């Protein structure tokens, strides 16, 4: 029993993390087969970072301008190119610990594990959700640029996030491994605001099911609600509207607990309207929205 | 910026995890050099688990009764012994991925990373604190017996926890890697209750400092309190009493933020007395006590 924010074991990704230095600018890269992937921001000098023209900056470089270090061993760069906001450095050595992998883009509301890294050295691991506004509420300091986020299915690592920058609100923004930003951001050292966010309703409901599976039932009630009547309440509390396709995804959890989705919605409607009255759900005093239905099924039984 | 429950990268430990089977009973083991460490409970048949005499059970076994599997390769057992509640199986192959390691026992209030594992296969990673009552609020299902908890300093893995059992309240109990239980528990399949718990005051204060470092300041105030006047409030709210040695450990955080420890205590005293009034601290609506001062310094700047 128990329910915790839990990341995937990070070993498969740790073995791929390298340091990339261009002049005096340094950050983390991802070494898969004979290619290192990293934020193209590394080719900026201090005076290029505010308003870079990356095509200009890159044509002015050659392979020998890139220092790649996999622990103590220097990897020799033998080719370089740009794909959107990621730099690809072809190296002379294929990574012998390359896992089976994919580059997948995730949807808002989905979760992934972040391996925070500094100077090519992994530092910590934790779960994150892609917010509806395409930021993530991570934990990152200077030097974390190029840290990656991922999910692991069986033996295959699905890379979904490369960390670029911190926004002024303290939330974090990045790209997929094709270099395409999540959300309306650009890789410049200028202050950029996130759009308005909203709460991921299906995740909250999934978490309430996790709570019932784990014995918290004080919030249940005899009432049911209609899909449209719940959505009137959701709109008032900045929860995203609930659809039948979402009622569908909650099917297995509704079956395990024997609590109808629309019944669980009546509980959520009451919690939103009344608060929690000094009690807790799975050790939290607010409604948690960063667990997917899959996270619940993976962790409960 | 940001503050998250964050585990150590688990790769060094993943490479040590094996499956140990004795007859039909199976669980996880820890393979370091040419020794596998695992809960001695594995030598119990279904009918031995309620009231085992382990010395009896073990003398009735030979090396060939133990099946150890490191992934696909079977490790040959060439010796076996008991140390308290852990079995040590000497194998014919030294683990080529043995990290630099120590066996250390931790104190209540301290944190460690748990690598949850099933059938010798790592499943997830998350942070845990040793509660004052020597349980941990983990996330474990059937088959997790033998999962380990650890901290990593530089390159050295300090193993501090081997998971044994789940108590009826849903909390988890285990031993250090010498087989000595944390808390008043025994490795029998009988229902055992945890003693009364209490809140880890210095961790709450450390977390409030983390919040100030990260820009939550609404809970600060112009007041100070005396060490004894705070402790009268702490005793009323089941917080453990605060000592000068604890004021001392919070020194660096008090210096970074410029907020005196006893000033921060006046904030905590108010929060305990008034609640939080609909606001949050670092995304939580209750006072978090599972971050040590070291966890805060490791993650903030
Ligand atoms: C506080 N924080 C939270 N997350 C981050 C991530 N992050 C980072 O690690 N580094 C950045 N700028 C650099 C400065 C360098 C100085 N040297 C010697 N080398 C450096 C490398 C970088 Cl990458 N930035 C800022 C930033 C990085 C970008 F990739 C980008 F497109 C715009 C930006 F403003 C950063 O956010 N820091
Ligand atoms: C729900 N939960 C949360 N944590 C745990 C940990 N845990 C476990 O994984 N297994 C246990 N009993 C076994 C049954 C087996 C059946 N087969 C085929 N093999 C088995 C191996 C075990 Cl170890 N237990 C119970 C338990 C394990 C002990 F080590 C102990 F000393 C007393 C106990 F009651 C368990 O708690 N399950």
């Amino acid at each position: 029993s128990g329910f915790r924010k839990m990341a995937f074991p990070s070993g498969k990704v740790e073995s791929c993390m390298v340091q990339v230095t261009c002049g005096t600018t340094t950050l983390n890269g991802l070494w898969l087969d004979d290619v290192v992937y990293c934020p193209r921001h590394v080719i900026c000098t201090s005076e290029d970072m505010l308003n870079p023209n990356y095509e200009d900056l890159l044509i002015r470089k050659s392979n020998h301008n890139f220092l790649v270090q996999a622990g103590n061993v220097q990897l020799r760069v033998i080719g370089h190119s740009m794909q959107n906001c990621v730099l690809k450095l072809k190296v002379d050595t294929a990574n012998p610990k390359t896992p089976k992998y994919k580059f997948v883009r995730i949807q808002p509301g989905q979760t992934f594990s972040v391996l925070a890294c500094y100077n090519g050295s992994p530092s910590g691991v934790y779960q994150c959700a892609m917010r509806p506004n395409f930021t993530i509420k991570g934990s990152f300091l200077n030097g974390s640029c190029g840290s990656v986020g991922f999910n692991i299915d069986y033996d295959c690592v699905s890379f979904c996030y490369m960390h670029h920058m911190e926004l002024p609100t303290g939330v974090h923004a990045g790209t997929d491994l094709e270099g395409n930003f999540y959300g309306p951001f650009v890789d410049r050292q200028t202050a950029q605001a996130a759009g308005t966010d909203t709460t991921i309703t299906v995740n909250v409901l999934a978490w309430l099911y996790a709570a019932v599976i784990n014995g918290d039932r004080w919030f249940l009630n005899r009432f049911t609600t209609t899909l449209n009547d719940f959505n009137l309440v959701a709109m008032k509390y900045n929860y995203e509207p609930l659809t039948q396709d979402h009622v569908d995804i909650l099917g297995p959890l509704s079956a395990q607990t024997g609590i109808a989705v629309l019944d669980m919605c009546a509980s959520l409607k009451e919690l939103l309207q009344n608060g929690m009255n000094g009690r807790t759900i799975l050790g939290s005093a607010l409604l948690e929205d960063e667990f997917t239905p899959f996270d619940v099924v993976r962790q409960c039984s």
